[PDB]
């Protein structure tokens, strides 16, 4: 309570599931949110009840025209912009043969496209204050693979190597930046899957706001000595061997 | 502020350094202490000026009879324990030539069979309480090598690994465990090393609370999620590679 | 000798550098070779001087088109596919400032979506086989970072995943799929860079034969039972610590 | 035929399982082999059928004075020391609970100070010669948990870190230290498990004789760039996530 207190983010993808859990999580601690999605119904609904704490706007992450529109409406509604979460992303599946050429573009647009695009546009506000939090959502399918998840796997991979490089780069101006590796999630993205399809340690899925909880502990200032590093919530699936 | 309220923790080697200041932010944090080591004098000393909600006891980690009065102190005086910080270590060096026989035994009972004997003597109250959370101290060593720190490097590489099959066991009791991997620290252990020995993101050591804060995190129920997971705080490190 | 004896591979980029190396070596093993590229008068000219146990063919590997075409030479010519080597790749740098969309934009269609595009090419002959092993190079920035190396860094951790999310997928048809993670290299990619740029513990630079060695064991039968696996060939830098 | 022509090479726990494939494989490649174990009858009875190739020796790898008569016998029979395969080890299980703690010291002493004995006792003989190989044998419960398996995981991953720690210190004397990780392997080590026990993506347990393959390639020269690394032999497992 009052953890984020001061601090200004912005959040992609947060018009539902685990954006939208973010953005809750972390206006409850203190923080003033700026939020973008391609569901402006949804996204203007939940800008309604935060009230003025938060504010909506249309943000597609392919896009960098509207990167700088979220960026700038941060500054100028809030004062300035301190943490961003990269969440946006999208989930296609498919074996090797059968597998569109356009959806495997689409899928590197997105989720790894997107996410750089994110962080060249927070770069110059963040510099300038002198520290920042860039949060990077991979998944533990950027840890190992899956069958059919060729596009999925490849750029949560690229997520999790490109959190590396460019915390080398802005470590050095006081900007952190590490990425998340959650696994099965109660969201709308994965609503259809069994919620025991991965063997865990806990024995079962997780609740959107375990993984908001790591969101604000990241953007807070108590992990003030951790950059470039994966943290995983994934109930210990990476942490043993596949058996029968 | 009260983040861990109503739990009791087990910390071994907190009478100084890092172990000491995980102490400090927890009871701050609202969780009954009980802390053990070797240094007596000094433990005594702090536990003078944190009488009401900490307990100092003799543990050599190496012993399990004091693990298990060190678990009947936390229990009696306060209720129960849910938390357990393996902290106690050593550090000693040398090349494979002239590395002792004896050093390398001495390293591997505190550093490794001290861990496993606290998670042996934690495990019954913990699964009678229905939850809780171990932390190991590994290290970056624990992640890559290093010139002369044979011993040293195989432990904290060990530690890691106990982590990940405890936690795979403990699980389904409700226990999670979890290691920390950080970089250079300021504390006695290491006060002899030049600050910047390491290639960092961020350009400095860690202050001992930027470790503490990461206990914190996963002593307390926010941590739900995560199991069996390593959670390095190096200022970046390990996330680049060697360069001249 | 006779090593690869019956094999028939294909090699993107084998013009110069390593591919050219990993062509003459893997003939030296008795093995037909297919190699395109985009550097014509280089690839006639060594197409020359290997006369019967090799053909080149131009290959930009960003087109389909030229990949299907590539495959059908080394089946009709050689009389099938058992080995691809996805070698083709480039290298650009900057800052997430001064880094040009276009330049992103072109290091995924080389290093990323055309070791797919590879990857697609080669299945149906394999497949129909029953046996197949695809090597994808990779490279050490594709297990840690770099400043300013973003979108290569990016991409080598993406061909890291592909490697695994494939290899579960076609394992059952009896085709492997592994990665290679080169170190420093002597090769005109990286001929500006000096030679100790890396913390090595061999202390030098690799020949580009020492990648081929590793490129013949894993085209083998030998490397049978590997797979989804990372290979590294860095002569010790990501196997220690960043000193100062 | 003839790759490890000229090389002498100590292989411990060489009696039998893997072990015993190690040897005849590397005397299939033209290697002298010196191989030790605590099963004198079966040792002698394949020191037999190898002729003048192969020496046994008894070797009780905890024993310090055991390992230098190993290694005199190979100096002064063979004339030098070329190549180190520290195989032997044990399997022992149970839960945290009601797992001896004899068991866990056993383990250790074999497992881990084993290992370490070896290198201690190689070194002096590779150091003179110029340069040298030497080959851990971790496994993939070095690189992942399993439940009920504690000492073992602890030591699998300490020779993995242990493998790093010496290939840095060894590395300027041109002496390579790698490991390598098995999955499922059919020998008297595990003839009581089910052969599919473990997510393969090739769909089978390992012939001794692929993992030995391994072996020959790290002992070559071919290898001459690969150090401190891990090769994984698998069929697939530690590449893709647990599923139900
Ligand atoms: N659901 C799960 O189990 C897991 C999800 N993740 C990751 O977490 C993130 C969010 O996941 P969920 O909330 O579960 O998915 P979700 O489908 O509920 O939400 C993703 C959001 O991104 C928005 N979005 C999609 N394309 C966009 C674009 N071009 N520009 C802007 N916004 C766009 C969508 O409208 C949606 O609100 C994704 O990066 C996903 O890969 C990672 C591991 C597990
Ligand atoms: N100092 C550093 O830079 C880093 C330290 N670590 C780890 O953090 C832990 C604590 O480190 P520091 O506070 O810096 O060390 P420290 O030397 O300040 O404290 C270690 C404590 O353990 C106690 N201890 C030693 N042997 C013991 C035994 N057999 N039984 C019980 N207690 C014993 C010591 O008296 C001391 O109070 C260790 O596990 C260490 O490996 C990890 C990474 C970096
Ligand atoms: N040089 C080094 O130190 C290291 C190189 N690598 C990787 O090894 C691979 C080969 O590297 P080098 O031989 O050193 O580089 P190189 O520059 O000598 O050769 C790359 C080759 O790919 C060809 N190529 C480029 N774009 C192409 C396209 N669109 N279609 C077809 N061919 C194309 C080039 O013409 C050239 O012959 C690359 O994937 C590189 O990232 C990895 C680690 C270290
Ligand atoms: N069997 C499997 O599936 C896998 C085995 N491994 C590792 O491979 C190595 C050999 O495995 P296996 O051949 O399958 O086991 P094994 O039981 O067939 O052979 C181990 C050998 O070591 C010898 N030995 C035992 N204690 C010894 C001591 N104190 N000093 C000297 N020799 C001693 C034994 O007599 C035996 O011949 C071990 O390090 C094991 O952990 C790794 C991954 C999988
Ligand atoms: C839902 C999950 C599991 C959680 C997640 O973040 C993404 C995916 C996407 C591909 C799915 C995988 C479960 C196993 C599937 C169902 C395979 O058997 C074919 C496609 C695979
Ligand atoms: C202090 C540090 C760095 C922080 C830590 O937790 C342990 C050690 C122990 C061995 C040291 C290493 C710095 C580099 C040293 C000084 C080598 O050059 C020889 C022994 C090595
Ligand atoms: C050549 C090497 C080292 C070998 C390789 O495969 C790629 C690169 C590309 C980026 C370089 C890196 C050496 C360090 C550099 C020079 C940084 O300091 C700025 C750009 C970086
Ligand atoms: C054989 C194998 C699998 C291959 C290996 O190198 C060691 C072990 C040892 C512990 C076993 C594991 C299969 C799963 C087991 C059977 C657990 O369910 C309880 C003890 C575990």
């Amino acid at each position: 309570s009052g953890r984020l207190t001061g601090k200004v983010a912005l959040v992609s993808g947060g018009a539902r599931g685990m954006g939208a859990s973010h953005v809750r999580a972390m206006v409850a601690e203190g923080a003033k949110v700026v939020f973008g999605d391609i569901l402006d119904e949804e996204g203007k609904a939940m800008a309604a009840e935060l009230a003025d704490a938060a504010r909506y706007v249309h943000l597609d992450v392919t896009q960098p025209a509207q990167w700088k529109a979220a960026v700038d409406t941060a500054v100028t509604a809030f004062g300035g912009l301190h943490v961003l979460v990269n969440n946006a992303g999208i989930l296609n599946i498919g074996t090797i043969e059968d597998y569109a050429l356009t959806e495997w573009q689409r899928i590197l647009d997105v989720n790894l496209t997107g996410v750089f695009l994110g962080i060249r546009a927070v770069v110059k506000p963040m510099k300038e204050a002198g520290r920042g939090s860039i949060i990077n959502i991979s998944s533990i399918e950027g840890l190992a693979g899956t069958v059919a998840c060729h596009g999925y796997t490849a750029t949560k991979f690229a997520v999790r190597g490109l959190t590396k490089s460019t915390a080398l780069e802005l470590g050095p101006s006081g900007i952190r930046v590490n990425s998340i590796h959650p696994g099965l999630v109660k969201t709308p993205m994965t609503d259809w899957v069994p919620e025991d399809i991965f063997q865990t340690a806990l024995g079962r899925a997780a609740e959107p706001v375990e993984v908001s909880n790591l969101v604000v502990y990241l953007a807070s200032d108590e992990s003030s000595y951790s950059t470039g590093a994966e943290f995983v919530v994934d109930g210990g699936t990476v942490a043993g061997l596949a058996h029968n």
